[PDB]
């Protein structure tokens, strides 16, 4: 019926029309970490070489560690290693660790093979704990933690069969795994995306950021291989910071805005949108305050400030939508209310 | 933008929302109606075109030529109505589609009496004229390249759609070298990528590095592929690109391959090409430092029709760069005949 590798159909949903064909399709998609023995050996070596724990790149890696925890600890127990892997909650932003899990090239002896084992006995706890995120910087600082250690294999990831085959890197790097990245353009609309970011861009006088949905705040570097228009861009003209996995792209820009370093990156989940916060208004006045830490539309008392301003940004105003409320861009300050009364972002990319 | 897709290779099916770049290669000549401005405005633009020295048109794409062809009758009729002894003659597409240094002017004073819509029929065709406004078709002799308009039209905001085959266009306000970004679709997922439009289908992949996998060109246009619709547009010299920048090649690392540089002298006279990394049938290429130097792309067959069996290259890589056209299989510039004297071979007599 067809001699191609991929076939897809777009739906026009009222016409009853339906266009099929072949090509490349980027959907809004917003675990086998090596052989068990090899991973276990990597963790043993990790402790034995100073690395106390892990800072996950994404909300994937964390979930994986969580789903591997039992078998990993059991195998560590089998081969005489008093060490317990503890997997905690994801903390935003997902900070960059200087370490990475070493390839042992000498996998632990008496584990088995596959990753889907059950009905076994859980291992015992230990004073020695291999930490994985979850509010534990006090007992294990960032700078002794592995980060971005895993790479998806060649055909390791797919959406139709939800297996994800991973390996421990041979090299250290800052690049986000390009296996799960999908970027596309069509006429005056475009998108950069992965499993966490959904970043839309449009064409209105200039190419620019339309809106973005972040489900995580990672700090890896979005590869240019999977980025559009990567030349002639001052890093400070971006919206989503480079150090926040923002694509080095002209698509990642907006007239009258600079890099949102001090955005509300402590949030679980943000929706960067160009719309006034509910009940608020914004004026473009050169008498407004200078750009500073992103402020929330509501005070700690939940009091909603009405009038805001910006020195020379453009409308509609940049804003972040989190569960705790609505934040404004760095350029946008309260017009009348003194900044000292408002909730500010205590974080920096 | 809602859809479903199946990947046989990894055996999987998926639905959802997102962005979908299809192989829409060949501006499906059987089916689009074109609306190049209002009839009167276009007519005025052509009148002014002659009256300002521009004798004719060099089309950017096969689509523009087809459009002109489908507009011809009504255009000439309207020119006739308003007392303008001028006949638009549309000829065949010639490759490469050469870049004309000029473009149709916006009159901002549309011709007075013509009609308003573009779909009229049952009318009397206009009479011919000594004055001819040429559109491609072997006419450089009676009108040289450098007196022709080129890349004059822009697709409107929501002017192009694949679902309703209407195409709404306007005459440009400014001259430019950029390919119309309206019909351009570019995408990456995992280790596979594509840069495409209604003329090009350029596949790149990820082996050790990113590289050109294979390309399919139903036309040889000479506009400039915009960086806005291109991936990885930094850290590449114009000479790194396999498909020449002046041959609408994307400024991209995706448009590269180890052991090969710009195919300026590729077989760009062809009506159609499949750039493939695979030996020409009945030939073998040897990486030899004793080989000849880069020159015009040679066809794997003599003009008489015989296969040259042995080829070589100074420092290129295998499989060899080749171009598949209806008239045979050409090699990349880096690849030369191992023994046969280049005198009796067929060479590309064209340059991007
Ligand atoms: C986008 O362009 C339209 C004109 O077509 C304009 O009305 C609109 O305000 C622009 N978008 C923004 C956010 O200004
Ligand atoms: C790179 O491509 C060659 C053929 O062009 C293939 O044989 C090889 O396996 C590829 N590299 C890898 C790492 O698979």
């Amino acid at each position: 019926h067809h001699h191609h590798h991929h076939v897809g159909c777009s739906v026009d949903f009222s016409k009853k029309e339906t266009r099929c064909g072949t090509g490349v399709f980027v959907y809004n998609d917003v675990y086998h970490p090596d052989s068990p023995r090899r991973l276990a050996a990597a963790v043993k070596q990790a402790w034995e070489d100073g690395i106390c724990g892990i800072s996950s790149v994404s909300r994937m890696e964390n979930i994986m560690w969580r789903s591997v925890e039992g078998e990993l600890n059991a195998i560590l127990e089998e081969n005489g290693v008093q060490l317990t892997v503890v997997v905690g909650s994801v903390k935003n932003p997902m900070w960059r660790g200087p370490q990475r899990l070493p390839v042992p090239v000498n996998e632990l002896p008496h584990g088995w093979k596959a990753w889907g084992k059950s009905y076994f006995v859980r291992a015992a706890k230990t004073n020695n704990s291999f930490v994985v995120d979850g509010d534990t910087l006090k007992e294990c600082p960032l700078k002794h933690r592995a980060w971005n250690s895993f790479l998806v294999e060649d055909h390791g990831f797919g959406v139709f069969h939800t297996s994800v085959w991973l390996k421990v890197r041979e090299d250290y790097s800052l690049e986000c795994d390009p296996a799960v990245i999908g970027t596309a353009v069509k006429g005056k609309e475009a998108v950069h995306s992965d499993l966490g970011y959904w970043i839309e861009s449009e064409k209105n006088d200039t190419w620019r950021l339309k809106r973005a949905h972040l489900i995580e705040m990672k700090t890896c570097e979005w590869p240019k291989s999977h980025t559009l228009w990567t030349d002639g861009i001052e890093e400070s003209d971006l919206i989503i910071p480079k150090s926040l996995a923002g694509p080095l792209s002209h698509h990642n820009t907006r007239e009258g805005y600079r890099t949102q370093m001090k955005g509300p990156w402590h949030s679980e989940e943000l929706e960067i949108r160009f719309e006034e916060c509910p009940g608020t208004k914004v004026h473009v006045e050169e008498t407004c305050g200078t750009r500073g830490p992103s402020l929330r539309s509501t005070t700690a008392s939940g009091r909603v400030i009405e009038e805001w301003c910006c020195r020379e940004c453009t409308m509609p105003p940049l804003s972040f939508r989190a569960k705790d409320g609505c934040w404004y861009g760095m350029e946008i300050r309260p017009r009348k209310e003194p900044e000292s009364n408002l909730v500010r972002s205590m974080v920096t990319a």
